[PDB]
RNA sequence: AGGGGCGUAGUUCAAUUGGUAGAGCACCGGUCUCCAAAACCGGGUGUUGGGAGUUCGAGUCUCUCCGCCCCUG
RNA sequence: AGGGGCGUAGUUCAAGGUAGAGCACCGGUCCAAAUGUUGGGAGUUCGAGUCUCUCCGCCCCUG
């Protein structure tokens, strides 16, 4: 079976692109593949914040997974923080590094007031997070195809210097999910890190900020309206109906058959009855989960005591090809 | 009790300028001040090399530190890389330690004026260094070999750190404390490709009367030196000497005085370095020791940072 | 550890010679759409880093603190 | 992931016609001082450090 690292990144409300382009499809592929879900923590205080928040946003981040369906049996969901080997392997991987590298990340060569080693640094931990797992699939994230790249990089140069320790890992590009794109901006896909955030829908929002936004939507001036897919010409319209579509299930030309002789005003109203309706669901489930301090409590534990396990046997294979010395646990440790 | 760090690098091997300007003196000192001796192995990667050598060199290193007399069970002698803290702190304090105070060191800046491994380890080292500095409450580092600066950082950083989310670090300072053979200008340094130019606390009555035969001979400094160490090695001050003394008679009375000096150095080393079950338990001893110090630090630092804590 | 510097609406920038902190962009309304956009029509930004001085008057001069930037070893 | 550039002895180097340096260190005072693998392979050529191709390592660049 084909194991997967994905990375939940503590701040930035899941949208609804994420969820049904990506997250959802993942949710029902637990069995065929060991799916391992990694907050990490560590890398969010590249950036300034709130220690408060961080903590919050960090459980916020778990139980939404949760809610959004990933199932701690089947998949390994854990805070980087908790697992040492990530920090350690990190660290090692730096001597296999080349400044350059680093430096020429399109991202960093950008920025300006927190140019820390943390933001520079990152790629390098970043790959730590992939390799320890002898990860095979790792799905792309946003604007972040250059840190996998350096990735394959750093394993190669590794693997070439001391032999087959780590799985070169391939990019996921699993079943193409909905299509969401932005909501004033239908050229450009949904992003969570948009700053403007009426392009976006969070998975935890109001039945009317779920109105309010998709009234907000760009349409087009067809006389006679019209709800068809044209993506060139009608892009907030066919955007809409991506949306929709991938709710219920509906084809394309089944909503256009649906929606002959309404207008822009109604399309929207229904987008945005069955958008919140999806939600209600996923958003009773996450209150549980965010209020069951217990269970919580104990997804972390057993979760990373699952990733705990995986880590340490790549870390002391690691540390061999090196030259260290193992660490002494018990006259009996083998 | 004044928490004392000092980093033992694998790979460099120990000069008589080392035992006698330092080690010598600290190791009747393990008493009063609480001293930590960290064998710095993941310093040691950011230079490639062969990984074999390393962990020998790990542990002889390590065996001649417990020869020089360190007492395992009155300081904390231990291997960084068996202590996860290390890199642990390595990260989160790289998030606080900036970009241009890193490229501005003088060591990097220097490998990036021409150049054979500029690899993050090269440039992050500091930090981690600081990370091996500030988990142990440490309250007095023994700064030398050009390594004033790494300082200067760990102590700013623990300014830093310390003056965003509490007092959690202690800021360390400067504890305030022979010349290189065919350069009396310059000092003996492990960190020399000559070694001829150096004398090695394992070396062999004949391989250290050889090396002194050469020694170049404060205006005959070579000379000067030569009886300074003996100032040392005997106990004799300058007058004495000045007066006790061809210059073959002080290059063999050096030679049978440092030889001298080495005994039971060399034979308590051979005892250990090949007792690997009692390094075993050194290097499990101190590194449980140090993760439970170190620990109670980082746990202080992953609360003020923000981040969910373990269990 | 020494040594230099910078700090203005959300953002990018002004404010001559010490005399009334303003623009673009973004954002917000209003008009406008079935809805949106666009288009017009307006609107509002600000801890001038914090504090202390100097002056009749300080974004402009001085000090001090803060944070960061640059330099050296 | 793509696109350029570089590679000579320990080190810095010199030079389509058969590879020279320097510095470094090793040889020759009581004591001390005071060389060739032109990255590898394959081509083109009468002839290749030089030209083409390919690989390896690193450097620069883009997202």
């Amino acid at each position: 079976k084909p194991i997967v690292f994905s990375g939940a990144q503590p701040s930035g409300e899941l949208t609804i692109g994420n969820y049904m382009g990506a997250l959802r499809q993942w949710v029902n592929m637990q069995d065929d593949y060991h799916c391992i879900y990694c907050i990490v923590d560590q890398h969010a205080i590249t950036v300034r914040q709130d220690a408060q928040k961080l903590r919050k946003a960090t459980l916020d981040t778990l139980a939404l997974y949760l809610a959004c369906g990933i199932d701690p049996e089947k998949s390994t969901i854990f805070v980087q923080s908790h697992v040492p080997e990530h920090a350690q392997l990190g660290w090692a991987l730096n001597c296999y590094t080349y400044f350059g590298e680093l430096s020429r990340m399109t991202q960093f060569k950008d920025k300006a007031e927190n140019i820390n080693a943390g933001l520079f640094d990152y790629p390098v931990l970043m790959a730590a997070d992939i390799l320890l797992y002898q990860t095979n699939l790792v799905p792309v994230g946003e604007d972040q195809k250059q840190h996998l790249e350096l990735s394959r990089d750093i394993a190669q140069r590794f693997n070439a210097l001391y032999g087959e320790i780590f799985k070169v890992p391939e990019p996921f590009i699993p079943k193409s999910g909905a299509r969401v794109m932005s909501l004033l901006e239908p050229t450009k896909k949904m992003s969570k890190s948009d700053d403007n955030r009426n392009n976006v829908i969070g998975l935890l929002e109001d039945p009317k900020s779920v109105v309010k936004k998709i009234k907000r939507a760009v349409t087009d001036s067809d006389e006679p309206p019209v709800v068809r897919y044209d993506v060139q010409n009608k892009a907030g319209v066919s955007n809409l109906l991506d949306i929709l579509s991938a709710v219920t299930g509906q084809s394309i030309p089944e909503l256009e058959k649906q929606f002959e002789g309404k207008m822009y005003g109604h399309l929207k109203g229904e987008v945005a009855d069955a958008v919140s309706g999806m939600l209600t669901e996923l958003q009773e489930r996450y209150h549980r989960f965010r209020n069951d301090e217990a269970f919580l409590q104990q997804v972390m534990k057993d979760g990373a005591e699952k990733a705990s396990a995986h880590a340490s046997r790549t870390l002391k294979a690691v540390y061999e090809a090196i030259g260290f010395v193992a660490k002494r646990h018990h006259h009996h440790h083998h």
